[PDB]
């Protein structure tokens, strides 16, 4: 098949939706077929739709959902809250292979935080990841906390032996902040940070959000991530 | 000896100080004595010592700590910032063990989260719940994410055998919110919840605040700690 990532964040509300489109988009330039997948979203009911979003801002067309709930809470509780079940295991899995295939890269986009439930019983990301083969790119602020959060997010995906796939600072303050710098400089000694978007990225229209996509990962990177 | 108990939380600004405050509080009520140790505190020129608003709300006296830095970073950068080192794994430990006697319980309140580097090099409060064979206390939110940062602090803990006292809501809101009531009520499946601490307490003077924790733990858990 081709690349699978799956993408995650440290925590909710850190930029997770705008890094998938970034990804997509400097993907897509490079000539690489690009999938986006959300098999959960919450907060529908709000007006939540990250697939959405990601076509909007990058263009992407090929985005897969899978269950949508009306209430802005974590799966669990916002499936309870509409009567409805959550998706099986298996019903995720085969919405991911279903976009697998040579030459193609394929984001997952979590529901805000590696260890959510997506699937009963306890059936997370992770897990998903796992069935998969997928690596994970994880999400982060560069705010006071983000060490520790990141620590736990990465200790948890070594403990099923998941691929982190690098870092992204989801939204980098114009300027940069004493703690911001300094928490940066901290973050690229504990795995590599492929990009730092700028903030209110997602005020940028198609033109400024590719050309602010293309510039934010390394070339080579995106280049070597599929075949 | 006697208890100690590390009190870590799944970030910053989750109550962690008020909640080291309500737990001495409560435990000083319940006849236990206490002491509370924060090694290392940062953003001290900033927003309070925390070992003196620990005094001031709950009227502790033995507040044992070693290095304060100014900066509202966590120690490792703030240290670096400051150029002076932070203190050594064997120093804290010997100060948290020096504490501790029989008939006390002795709080050891972490800087910012469980995995945020306390003493180099590398040196987690994870790791000197080990080396004190401390229970750990989690201080979490009622705010969306909660059940993903404790999910992930109770996997931490569990991979180096530090056992898990339990869970408190550092600062729960009036009126609650539909989150909020649902994870509290999710949080109850993953520990015990021992406590839900009203917001604004950390503003109450010391007898308001007395029973504010005397109300807000359980005291047959309290007493039972030592
Ligand atoms: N580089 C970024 C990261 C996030 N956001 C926005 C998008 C979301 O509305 C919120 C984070 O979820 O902030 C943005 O404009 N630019
Ligand atoms: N139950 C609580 C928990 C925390 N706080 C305060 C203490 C701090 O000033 C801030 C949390 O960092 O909010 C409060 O007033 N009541």
């Amino acid at each position: 098949g081709g690349t699978i990532l799956v993408v995650t964040g440290t925590g909710t509300g850190v930029g997770k939706t705008v890094v998938c489109a970034a990804l997509a988009s400097a993907a897509r330039q490079a000539g690489i077929d690009v999938a986006v997948c959300k098999p959960v979203q919450t907060g529908t009911a709000r007006g939540d739709d990250d697939l959405a979003e990601v076509g909007r801002l990058a263009g992407v067309t090929q985005l897969a959902g899978l269950a949508r709930y009306p209430q802005p809470m974590a799966p669990a509780a916002a499936a309870e809250h509409a009567g409805m079940a959550l998706p099986a295991r298996d019903q995720i899995v085969r919405l991911i292979a279903d976009l697998d295939r040579p030459g193609r890269l394929t984001l997952v986009e979590g529901a805000g935080g590696l260890l959510v439930e997506l699937a009963e019983p306890g059936v997370t990301l992770r897990d998903v990841a796992v069935d998969v083969a997928a690596a994970a790119l994880v999400v982060v602020t560069a705010d006071l906390g983000t060490l520790n959060h990141t620590k736990l997010t990465l200790e948890a995906l070594a403990a099923q032996q998941v691929s982190c796939a690098g870092l992204v600072i989801g939204s980098w303050p114009d300027p940069p902040g004493l703690v911001a710098a300094s928490n940066r400089s901290a973050l690229a000694r504990i795995a590599m940070v492929r990009a730092a978007l700028p903030a209110g990225a997602a005020s940028l229209d198609a033109g400024d959000f590719a050309a602010m996509s293309a510039a934010a990962f390394d070339r080579n990177w995106v280049a070597g991530l599929v075949g």
